[PDB]
């Protein structure tokens, strides 16, 4: 009863309980036989993911091979997947199959060729960060309504193939089910994507924590600071935020919300001002800030998650204008 999502607050109550009761979800486990591996992309935690081609119809997808162990948490992920099917920008789940023999699971999904920004291709203008940052707000909406929180929102999650102008969200081993209430684990996102809310270990977060992690994406965008806050640590990465935001809006956030603050942060914040986002403009970004860019991220970047625009507010700010307008 200390705080809840201002949208889609009791969706998944309003739903059969077999649309989140995730831990009760019988998945159907076709035959893994049908791909063949062609090239390792990556290694998570808990997952390897290849790039592969279906033997029955020449396909190019990927698999995504799950540790079995952690099997409540494979359900979440392809139950989640499942709910989510067809939506706007997010990956599609082409299969869930499993090794016939040992019966290791794993994940097929689409394809996508994702480009490498920091070289090869092109440099982003304010257009495509318009452009882009709309695409992966559908994205947020759709799962938000859905009554997913996504929980990792980062770049390496959101791939975007630049020359075919498509976007996915990729990566929902770490999605949840928003229940009013609920108190979930803080120790999710990567570190410089982490919400104020995760930092401080206020557990009873919402879908707003996706919104954070998309403000960092957004200013790292316009300002050519990536990640946008860098912290050496959980402790040094509320310090970064603190150092632009500010202490005493932090402490507001803290009082209002009954937080304590760990006591190693006494020795660590120090006094800052709240900053101007002007203040991060100079020659080499110029051409991707305006007033309205700067007016949404303030919007996204604040402590107080309840005040945080939803993705769809996001969605209706004139710095998007632009790009509904060629969308028509
Ligand atoms: O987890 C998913 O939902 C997931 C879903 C789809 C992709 C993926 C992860 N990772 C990819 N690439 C990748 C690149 C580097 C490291 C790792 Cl582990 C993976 C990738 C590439 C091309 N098309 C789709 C995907
Ligand atoms: N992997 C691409 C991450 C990325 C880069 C630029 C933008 Cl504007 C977005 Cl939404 C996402």
């Amino acid at each position: 009863a200390g705080s809840r999502a201002r949208v889609y607050a009791e969706v998944n109550s309003l739903r059969s309980r077999e649309y989140w009761d995730y831990e009760a979800h019988v998945p159907s486990w076709g035959n893994q036989d049908d791909y063949q591996l062609v090239r390792k992309l990556g290694r998570g935690k808990y997952s390897e993911v290849f790039e592969a081609i279906n033997i029955t119809n020449n396909e190019r997808v990927v698999v995504k091979i799950l540790k079995p162990v952690k099997k409540k948490k494979i359900k979440r992920e392809v139950k989640i997947l499942e709910n989510l099917r067809g939506g706007t920008n997010i990956i599609k789940l082409i299969d869930t199959v499993k090794d016939p023999v040992s019966k290791t699971p794993a994940l097929v999904f689409e394809y996508i060729n994702n480009t490498d920004f920091k070289q090869l291709y092109q440099i982003l203008t304010d257009f495509d960060i318009r452009f882009y940052m709309y695409e992966l707000l559908k994205a947020l909406d759709y799962c938000h309504s859905k009554g997913i929180m996504h929980r990792d929102v980062k770049p390496h999650n959101v791939m975007i193939d630049h020359q075919q102008k498509k976007l996915r969200l990729i990566d929902w081993g770490l999605a949840e089910f928003y229940h009013p209430a609920q108190e979930y684990n803080v120790r999710v996102a990567s570190r410089y994507f982490k919400g104020p809310e995760l930092l401080v270990d206020y557990q009873m977060y919402d879908y707003s924590l996706d919104m954070w992690s998309l403000g960092c994406m957004l200013a790292s965008m316009i300002f050519r600071r990536e990640p946008f806050f860098h912290g050496q640590d959980n402790y040094d990465q509320l310090v970064r935020i603190a150092k632009v935001l500010g202490t005493e809006e932090l402490y507001g956030y803290l009082k209002k919300y009954h937080i304590d603050l760990d006591p190693h942060f006494n020795d660590i914040l120090g006094q800052h001002s709240r900053k101007r986002w002007e203040n991060f403009i100079h020659s080499e970004n110029r051409h991707l800030v305006s007033p309205e860019a700067l007016d949404l991220l303030d919007k996204l970047l604040r402590y107080d998650h309840q005040q945080r625009l939803t993705a769809k507010e996001a969605m209706e700010h004139p710095y998007f204008y632009p790009v509904v307008k060629e969308q028509s």
